[PDB]
RNA sequence: ACACAAGG
RNA sequence: GCUUUACA
């Protein structure tokens, strides 16, 4: 049945002249079809063994062969426009006239027109499954935080505990959703930024030829990054969200969020592993780093990088002269004469001045998990002295510093992973400043203290590897019921708390800490 | 100048 | 051990 349609599409698409109305039409009939069938499937889910259950796999194969495809059409229309453009300035550079280069803004704005309607209608189309999907069954799975984002409102519609793994079926299904909604937005979102806002006026083109994006405009991905947030809240184990915001990220010349992204992608339980690390190394591999690092050190630069994007371009560059030598390895100079030990002091000093739990978290990802890539043991294991070098300097300012939450990271961190416990307790001074530390917080707590929600931290990370999926400094048993996910999601929205949240969690992060502090430092 | 990490 | 760079 797809394959039939995915084939008439490839006959319309390739026809020389396109009838926008008949793509149109087409697609409607498709969608509806779809959608009779999508219903009547889940219905007699019960009637037809459990491996003839397609939707799965129709589901993808309807976007990767006919949405998405139809998709690449409309870009495609964009690039040639544009590249008329483009031929224009330089015939008239070229005969010595170029002033008398115009943009023509007609014929770009219809095509665009015809790309929105189609967006338009493939948009209500998977809102309608996914509104479907996340009312027509009772899902004790999904938080109400998710339903709140779309105000769903599950009546007392069928109640199917009698199979969990249909419900797991009808979860994927509602990510597909999400992660659709997500995809057309960030096509659309590109196609303009690129060639339609470029086409408006040469007030509009000359920057982009000028500027390669310079692209701080990322509201514009706004709306497609909440739908990839969602994706991540439904199942954060499914790695391609991660792998698509990294994409965002990296649009926007932002290439460290975008490596952060790529490797909580690759680091997802149920990852492929193939996006992420493919997407991060071809990052990795090019100049953008070294480039933005000799601009930091000549000082005077018109790339203006702030304090924590310095931080972000230091550790990147320390971490590749380990790593990826040969881009980021000359002697004992990263580039250009600019030695390995300067910028890792510089580094290191910023840690106490600029100090933000967030940057700070995000390096640690970053850190960690090439540590965790690097199969060399040379490479392996310099980077992760590296890596417990800056470690001791978080604690040093965790001397005097807040900073909890970074603690429970590393703390989780080294608790998960033995080779790295061991190396941390191998090293005198992490110790000595870990005990410094911990001496600082009273706690009564000498079990693992129970909470009544998941932080901040634990929602983020969850299904991440690096930590084994979950944070376990906390006895969470009575969490991990399938009736209840808002206190899995941190929904505290319910909890008779008031103002009284953030000193509940700091009490109780400064619990956890000290608990497994001590039992780290006991062995 | 002595005590710390990088590099051959 | 020495030699070079960086920090303290």
């Amino acid at each position: 049945a797809i394959r039939t349609y995915s084939t008439q599409l490839e006959e319309i698409l390739s026809r020389k002249f396109s009838d926008h109305s008949l793509l149109l039409g087409f697609n409607a009939s498709v969608q509806a079809k779809i959608y009779t069938w999508i219903v009547n499937d889940l219905d007699q889910y019960s009637k037809h063994p459990e491996m003839e259950f397609d939707a799965i796999g129709v589901f993808d194969k309807l976007w990767t062969d006919f949405h998405y495809p139809i998709i690449k059409f409309f870009q495609q229309q964009h690039a040639v426009v544009f590249e008329e453009q483009n031929r224009e300035l330089k015939k008239c550079q070229k005969e010595g006239r170029p002033g008398e280069f115009k943009v023509r803004p007609v014929e770009m704005r219809k095509i665009n027109d015809n790309f929105m309607k189609y967006i338009k209608e493939i948009y209500q189309f998977y809102g309608k499954l996914l509104k479907y999907f996340t009312t027509k069954y009772k899902n004790p799975n999904i938080p109400d935080k998710f339903l709140e984002e779309f105000r769903f409102t599950v009546s007392g519609n069928a109640i199917e505990c009698q199979d969990d793994n249909f419900l797991g079926h009808v979860i994927h299904l509602s990510h597909k959703c999400c992660l659709c909604l997500g995809d057309m937005l960030r096509n659309q979102a590109f196609i303009d930024t690129n060639y339609v806002v470029p086409c408006l006026s040469n007030k509009e083109f000359f920057k982009f030829k000028s500027s390669p994006n310079k692209r701080n405009h990322m509201g514009s991905y706004v709306k497609a990054i909440q739908y990839y947030n969602l994706c991540i809240m439904l199942i954060p184990a499914l790695s391609e969200p991660y792998n698509q915001i990294g994409v965002i990220y990296n649009s926007v010349d932002d290439k460290f969020n975008a490596i952060y992204w790529f490797l909580r992608s690759h680091f997802s339980r149920l990852s492929e592993h193939q996006l992420g690390f493919a997407n991060m190394s071809a990052i990795l591999k090019k100049h953008w780093f070294t480039t933005a690092l000799v601009d930091i050190v000549n000082g005077n630069s018109e790339r203006r990088f702030s304090n924590a994007n310095v931080m972000n371009v230091f550790l990147v560059c320390l971490l590749g002269y380990i790593y990826c030598p040969e881009r980021y390895k000359n002697g004992p100079n990263i580039v250009k004469k600019i030695p390995f030990s300067k910028i890792e002091t510089d580094l290191f000093k910023m840690i106490s001045s600029d100090f933000d739990e967030q940057v700070v978290l995000k390096h640690l990802v970053v850190m960690f998990g090439i540590v965790r890539l690097t199969r060399e043991d040379e490479q392996r294991d310099k980077l992760l002295r590296f890596a417990f070098r800056y470690v001791e300097k978080v604690l040093v300012y965790l001397k005097t510093g807040d900073g909890l939450m970074v603690l429970r990271f590393i703390l989780n961190l080294l608790r998960e992973n033995a080779p790295w416990l061991q190396v941390f307790t191998s090293r005198r001074n992490c110790v000595v400043y870990l005990t410094a530390v911990l001496k600082r917080f009273a706690s009564d707590s000498t079990t693992r203290p129970t909470r009544m929600f998941f932080f901040e931290e634990d929602v983020n990370f969850r299904d991440c590897s690096l930590i084994k999926y979950q944070f376990k400094d906390f006895n969470d048993e009575a969490l991990f019921s399938p009736y209840i996910a808002n206190m899995v999601v941190g929904d505290y929205s319910k909890c008779d708390l008031q103002d009284a949240v953030d000193e509940y969690v700091e009490r109780k992060r400064t619990d956890a800490v000290v608990v497994l502090g001590k039992k780290i430092l006991s062995g």
